[PDB]
């Protein structure tokens, strides 16, 4: 199919912008990245920082995931992030979105040789 690490960064790496500037970012990114496909994924934020930057990540904060897993890294300073969550009226296959810029502390799962993120745990 796609490897974890591929999968990653299709649903949640968008460093050509800095930030999300319409109230349409999410309604555009989430069906360019085939993620409204069989369903409206809920939620999924993008992140607008390099994929080094992202990867880097992996060797910073050690924290448990949600899940309980201890394989959860927060990053230690802020990163421009878009998080995009379905609204209460979206319909699969007419998918909607509400769009929230922010500046916030990533939290991701790492996995592999190399050590890269394969999950998208939370921000803070
Ligand atoms: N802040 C969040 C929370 C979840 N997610 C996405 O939602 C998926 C499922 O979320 P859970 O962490 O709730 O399992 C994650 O794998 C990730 O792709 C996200 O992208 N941003």
């Amino acid at each position: 199919k796609e490897t974890a690490a591929a999968k990653f960064e299709r649903q949640h790496m968008d460093s050509s912008t800095s930030a999300a500037s319409s109230s349409n970012y999410c309604n555009q990114m989430m069906k360019s990245r085939n993620l409204t496909k069989d369903r409206c994924k809920p939620v999924n934020t993008f992140v607008h920082e390099s994929l080094a930057d992202v990867q880097a990540v992996c060797s910073q904060k050690n924290v448990a995931c949600k899940n309980g897993q201890t394989n959860c890294y927060q990053s230690y300073s802020t990163m421009s992030i878009t998080d995009c969550r379905e609204t209460g009226s979206s319909k699969y296959p007419n998918c909607a979105y509400k769009t929230t810029q922010a500046n916030k502390h990533i939290i991701v799962a790492c996995e592999g040789n190399p050590y890269v993120p394969v999950h998208f745990d939370a921000s803070v």
